[PDB]
Formats: structure tokens, C-alpha cells, sequence
């Protein structure tokens, strides 16, 4: 009853995560993204300068969706954490 | 609609609340009687047994000291199993 | 049917058991690829972005690599998300 | 649905505990109590020599009930531990 109550708990917050954007920043605001609520990944912006280093790109978008990825997951325990 | 990160908050949060429940039950006295207040017991709402009392005068007939015992045992005993039933039930509601 | 020490006692095997599941979690790695191969990305069963490939053509057309990034990112994510929502429902199950 | 069916289960170590008996002993085994499987306290003997010590007394009877208590609490928890 209590995890059931829960997961109809946890259907409400949908409705409000789905319009929430949450945006994160790396490489000196070289890389930008955003994840909505749900945990989905709604926008994506490289500055062009980085397209002359790959390497580096590639580590500042790993940086960037992994900080958006741990505000979309702390957000799913934290709301978790309190509800019960 | 719940995924493994929640499930880990839930329990993370039920664990918190189930302590904070256990500090609080440490701290309840729970007393019981018997044999016309010739014996006392006192539990804490753990169940341990924290303190015992015996008139003197049942010192003269073990027979009725021993059962007195039993009697304000198992009553606190019940006592506290059933508050702790009841706030099983209680935490998950 | 259930006391406040089984409630514990159950709480403290689900997060034995739930601790157990995401190392193993942490461990499993699910690749996505995008744009005929030329973006490929990892996951780790916890969802964290752990490896990230993009062809150096696509440097040439970022418009494009753009795209191809986010489908195979999103795809990646679904895919972890639902293990996730999986694993929480069997685990209870 | 998992709290339930484990209330269910619950409920199948029951006939088994309200037979099984637990004895604790302490004062150099001038004290003895045993529990059933359910918590209830069935035996309790003490030694006439404790007669002349009501304190001694005392305190032994809180030692070997505790120790009584705690095996069936321990019990209690360990079942649920393992269960899920």
C-alpha cells in the first residue's frame, strides 16, 4: 500500500517534472545542455571554437550531461527521500 | 511509476524515519503490575526490561512470587509487542 | 502480520540488497549509436555518461553532429531509465 | 504488495514459533526464564538461595529476561532480514 501509494505519488510530480528545464554549463559555458524533469535531454549547444579540439569537446559535453543527469537523479531520491 | 533511484530514496527516508521512531521508543516507560502492586516491572518501548520491583512479604512464598512475576512479565511484554505492531502499521500508513 | 523489529529488519535487507544491485549496476555497460555509427555513447548502469565518441567527420557539420549526439544520448538515457524503473518493480517483486 | 506478502509469510513462522522454547539462564544458573517463538514468557524459576539476596535477586532476573527478550527480538529481525 505504501510503495503503491507512492508510484500514484510520484505520477502527480510528472505533469510539473516535464516542464521544468534544468540547464548546465561546462568548458566556460562553452557547452551547453538541458534536461527536462522526466530526465530527458531537450537541448544541446557547442560553442564552434571547441570543433578544433575534440578531445577536449568531448570531455566538456561528458562533464556538462553528467552534472544535468546528477540534478535530474538527486531530484528524483530527494523528492523520494521526503515523500516517506 | 517509480525507478530504482526513488526506491533507494524511499528506503534511504523509511530507514531515517524508523530510527527516529526507535530513539523515541527508547525513551518510553512502560509499566505493569501485578499481584496487588506487590510486583512491578518497567519496560522500555524496545522491550528491554529496565526495571523490577518486588515486595519484601513475597520473599515468604516463591510459589506466588514467581507467578505475580510471570504475570506483570507477560502483561508488559504483550504491552510493548502491541506498540510495536501498532507503529509498524502505523509508519507504512 | 508484522512488528516494528521485522519492519527493520526488512528494511535493512532491502538496502542490503538495493546496495548490491548498483554495484552490479555500476558495472553493466550500455552502449547507444547515432548517425550511421559516427557518434557512439556509454553508459554505466547507474546512468553516468562514461565514455563518448564522435567521428571526425562530424566536425565538419555540427548542426548534424548536434543531432546525433542527442538522439544517441537520449536513447542511452531511456534505455538506463527503464533498466531503472525495471529493477525497482522486480526487486519488489 | 511486498510488505503484504511478507505479513503473509509472517504469519507461516507462527505455528512454528509459538512451539519452539528458548531458555536463558543467569546468577550461575539460579536464575532460568524461556520464551516461545512468539515472545511469550512460559517458564520462570528461581533458586530458593536467591531468597536471602532480593537485589542479587533482582538484577538477575532482569539479566536472563533481557537475554530472553533479545534472542527472540533477534529472531524476530533476523527472519525479516533474510526474507527480503
Amino acid at each position: 500500500g505504501l510503495l503503491d501509494g507512492m508510484k500514484k505519488e510520484f505520477s502527480q510530480l510528472e505533469e510539473k517534472n516535464k516542464d521544468t528545464i534544468h540547464t548546465s554549463k561546462s568548458g566556460g559555458g562553452m557547452v551547453s545542455v538541458s534536461f527536462n524533469g522526466l530526465g530527458e535531454l531537450v537541448d544541446l549547444q557547442i560553442d564552434d571554437s571547441l570543433l578544433e579540439d575534440k578531445e577536449a569537446m568531448q570531455i566538456y559535453l561528458m562533464s556538462a550531461l553528467n552534472d544535468g543527469y546528477k540534478a535530474v537523479e538527486e531530484n528524483r531520491k530527494n523528492l523520494a527521500f521526503n515523500m516517506l
